[PDB]
């Protein structure tokens, strides 16, 4: 069975995104949007008060197999949503203004791996021509300073780009999706962990983006909020210099094709347990998350 407070696995988290939409018709659609390399079915949940041309904001999870707590945090997400709707006057002022379009798990092959084979396990579990070696890295395979730095052309690296841009059918899948909605999607949100920091462009180049000074400031606002709930402390910044150069990521190329909101959440913790965080620590972790989502998602709402 599903449960919020605990990791479940692919079988469980898809037959939840059915019973979830099911309950909640009138404020979830379920759609696939493509197939993993393995076949499974990549969906994403608009959720929200439906209606005629609303704008959105586009959250992803589980790019990275063994981020356990970013599956967690969308799952989190949704039922937060459906079950204040109506009650909590943010949530209901979201909903009913914009639909957030969630995609619970995209990298979900090597999401399976980590519960049957490898805990550890990161990329995609996509073959490669000429070796036995298995995978892409998903947030070095978008078309954003491909391959330029902070990513290897070796099928056996970690932090493989992969054969192309989009070579990838999940990377492919998601960003097929944006495009064809880059007219409504106003802000553009990816789940990642560990670190505890909120980043934005750019990670392919120490560049820094048009409006740097509005993204710092509301980064700062997010991560205040967030800690006013358990204390946790984040740090925030561009992701070239904030974390590391990582050429290839979803956040730097959502945000190049005009989505100026653009973010990429680390969430608990800072190494104590790294990505084996335990399930002990999933409610807390998500519900001062939703308090930063629900910041920024407030801003952006202010500002369209
Ligand atoms: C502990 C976290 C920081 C994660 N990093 C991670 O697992 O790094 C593994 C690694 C293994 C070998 C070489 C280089 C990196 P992740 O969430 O994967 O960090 C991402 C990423 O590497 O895709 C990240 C890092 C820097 C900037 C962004 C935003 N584009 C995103
Ligand atoms: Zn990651």
């Amino acid at each position: 069975g599903h449960s919020y407070e605990k990791y479940n696995n692919w079988e469980t988290i898809e037959a939840w995104t059915k019973q979830v939409t099911s309950e909640n018709p009138d404020l979830i659609s379920r759609t696939a949007i493509g197939t993993t390399f393995l076949g499974n079915n990549i969906y994403l949940l608009k959720v929200g008060k439906p209606g005629p041309n609303k704008p959105a904001i586009f959250m992803d999870c589980g790019f990275h197999a063994r981020e356990w707590i970013s599956h967690a945090f969308c799952q989190w997400f949704v039922r937060e949503a459906v079950l204040t709707y109506g009650y909590e006057s943010h949530m209901t002022e979201f909903l009913n203004k914009l639909d957030f379009y969630v995609l619970p798990v995209l990298n979900i092959d090597g999401y399976i791996y980590t519960w049957t084979k490898n805990r550890m396990w990161r990329k995609t579990r996509s073959t490669n021509a000429g070796t036995t070696c298995i995978g892409t890295d998903p947030n070095r395979n978008f078309d954003a300073g491909w391959c330029t730095t902070g990513a290897s052309t070796d099928p056996c690296d970690e932090t493989y780009c992969g054969s192309a841009a989009e070579s990838e059918k999940e990377t492919k899948a998601l960003a097929d999706f944006i495009r064809n909605n880059l007219s409504s999607i106003k802000a553009y949100l990816t789940i990642h962990s560990y670190s505890q920091m909120i980043l934005y462009p750019y990670s392919y180049d120490y560049k820094l983006p048009e409006n740097n000074a509005e993204l710092n400031n509301l980064a700062k606002a997010a991560v205040k909020e967030l800690a006013t709930l358990y204390g946790t402390k984040y740090t925030y910044g561009p992701g070239a210099t904030t974390i590391y150069p990582a050429a290839g990521g979803s956040d730097d190329w959502a945000y190049d094709q005009g989505i100026k909101y653009s973010f990429t959440f680390e969430l608990r913790d800072k190494g104590r347990y790294g990505f084996i965080l335990p399930e002990s620590q999933i409610q807390a972790t998500c519900e001062e998350t939703m308090l930063a989502i629900k910041y920024v998602t407030n801003y952006v709402l202010g500002h369209l």
